[PDB]
């Protein structure tokens, strides 16, 4: 029937390119990609960039190159497209709880080397049935709560067995700890969020000494976000950074102090067009819920002061012209920051790769919708 | 050896050995819904033009359309296509077409098919009839006024006046009246304010068809209305078209509403999570976050459980509070979750599990899922 144009070619201007589109500013991108993976070469601990920002095996293929230690998946099934592209060194940084999940998990186990977490002894033994069924082998980090209140274990007699248990059992290697803290990621000051990461590795550290007093290594003990991984690095406790959002920034990591040693661009826009110029005060845009999230709040317009983006709906953002700015003029094709990344990348088939205000190449977002 | 990915749910499954999280319609809630609606339109004789934006989900407007739907809307040219490409070829775009690129594709679409779209701009209106001249084609317009909701459209007589007069005027196109959407009184929650709401917003859509037809021009269709207005709009003796979406599905923000009245929607839509974390006394953690239900609109709820409060919402985790005396979930339960908001949680899924009594009877696509170009 009728076919559907891509948004973009290789040389168009970005100001031809179809939108809503999600777009990869690839020269800033490999700046922020750069600068973590020396960050952790600074500290002499590993890089595991998370895959769940951007669930893009080309932007994976990309850490790698540059010297990451394989990478993090949330999900099982968000896995797949990262081994079909050929990357074999993934940990999934969550519990894989389902019969479904841990044969596909047994299956991953055959075809990669993998890691995953446990927080619970029904499930580490599970985990254990299912890799025996498989004839794999998988290595276990026990996940501790580290002031998150998600998932984790919270006392050294649980931290102590399931380690014991994960040693003894056919098919599992104790692995060590994960230990993340998601709240601390968005405190706004850098003392503020310096406070909380020494607490969280106090707490880490403490069960890595449990473990060793009982005559068990603990050799990995990974966790760290793109709001931490400043104080995780240089605590002499993580070993493995799991950073994710930071090859791409959004508004609300924008809002935190940046004011040390680390700090990010922003590589991710939403492409908007402007399509009602209804009334003197606002404009419409063409890109609302459907491509960009707001739990978080409303993307920002990126380089346009006098302009924000108020109300958003569907297939509509609504934006203010404050008095004195210039209201854009219809078709204008105006950038927006994303309040959130990933639940944003989650969103979209296709990321519009840019280089100099032209289009490089569109990747496919090969793990989108990938949440089994 | 590529890694397969098996399905998430079959024919025959039972629902609680469904994968997770996964989109799950009850069809027989979804039946009642529609044939509400539709009883509902043709009780009032209007027409109803029920949205596509909710579902995209071409078996499901085909579901609509069997049952006596006039067409479906969508808000997007390239949303358009999965349902053409399903046979389905009287379609309104509820919505401005801005982008040269939009409007070549709305030029194809419109040589495929019967589609009207929406102006509220003299130079557009224009660059539409341009673009139907270049693409061979006709296409039917209506002026979109604004009512109250002060999104897009028009709140002048003149240029209600000119944009029709140039409609009717210009080749390609044919002037088919108002759109008239008041989208803020949705969920205006007391049916006595949704009541007045719709009434002023009835009136201003009649004053301008009244407008029109004393200048000599005929305004045929005056369409609008969403879920929460139906029941008054359909009352109005104005509009002849009904656009609602959400209605099929519910969700939990629409479920704050005020429904005592005579028009009532059944929950069919539904996000199916696992308990995959029982960490403390109080709480537990659920599959089910972000990536598979939306949160702009507060987290979703947790169906059939009053003592179970779904609390933090993450990227793949929910965070489930046991409310004291409330018996907390077993690791590798499965529960229901209403979506705070439908359409929103529909673009982020690719397929929708249809159950029945309990037992999976099909999976349909989400074929215009991401289609917002
Ligand atoms: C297990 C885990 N590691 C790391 C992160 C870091 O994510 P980001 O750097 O994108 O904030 C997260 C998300 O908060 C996470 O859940
Ligand atoms: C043009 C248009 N018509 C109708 C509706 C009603 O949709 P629903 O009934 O799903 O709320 C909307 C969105 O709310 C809309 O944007
Ligand atoms: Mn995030
Ligand atoms: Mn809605
Ligand atoms: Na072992
Ligand atoms: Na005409």
């Amino acid at each position: 029937g009728i076919a559907l144009p891509p948004a973009a070619q290789p040389g168009d201007p970005l100001a031809r390119v179809d939108t809503p589109s999600l777009v990869l500013d690839l020269p800033a991108f490999e700046a922020n990609l750069r600068a973590m993976q020396a960050w952790a070469d600074r500290h002499e601990v590993a890089l595991r960039p998370h895959a769940k920002a951007h669930k893009c095996p080309e932007i994976a293929l990309r850490q790698l190159a540059l010297g990451a230690r394989g990478i993090c998946c949330q999900k099982v099934s968000e896995a797949l497209p990262f081994v079909a592209a050929g990357i074999r060194d993934i940990h999934i940084s969550n519990e894989v709880v389902g019969p479904a999940k841990l044969a596909l998990l047994g299956q991953l186990a055959r075809a990669a080397k993998i890691s995953v977490c446990v927080d619970n002894a029904e499930n580490l033994a599970q985990l254990s049935a299912a890799m025996t069924r498989a004839g794999a082998e998988i290595d276990v980090l026990v996940e501790v709560d580290v002031g998150q209140g998600r998932c984790g274990v919270s006392d050294d007699a649980t931290v102590l067995a399931l380690a014991q248990q994960a040693r003894a059992l056919p098919g599992l290697n104790f692995a060590g700890l994960q230990a993340y803290h998601g709240s601390v990621q968005h405190y706004r000051t850098r003392e503020e969020r310096a406070a909380v990461c020494r607490q969280a590795a106090r707490i880490a550290a403490s069960y890595a000494q449990l473990l060793r007093e009982s005559g068990i290594a603990c050799d990995t003990i990974t966790g760290g976000g793109t709001g931490s991984v400043e104080f995780d690095a240089a605590s002499g406790v993580y070993t493995e950074l799991q950073a994710g959002s930071y090859a791409f920034m959004d508004s609300d990591y924008g809002a935190n102090e940046w004011n040390g040693p680390l700090k990010f661009q922003n590589s991710l826009f939403v492409l908007s067009t402007v399509m009602s110029t209804p009334a003197p005060g606002r404009v419409i845009l063409d890109a609302g819920l459907k491509s960009t999230t707001a739990e978080c709040g409303p993307p920002a317009v990126y380089g346009e002061p006098g302009l924000t983006y108020a109300a958003i709906n569907d297939e509509h953002g609504v934006v203010r012209v404050e008095p004195g700015a210039q209201a854009p003029a219809l078709g204008a094709v105006l950038r927006l920051v994303p309040s959130h990344v990933d639940p944003t990348f989650n969103l979209h088939d296709g990321l519009v790769v840019v280089k100099d205000g032209v289009v490089q190449d569109v990747w496919e977002i090969a793990a989108r919708g990938f949440s089994r």
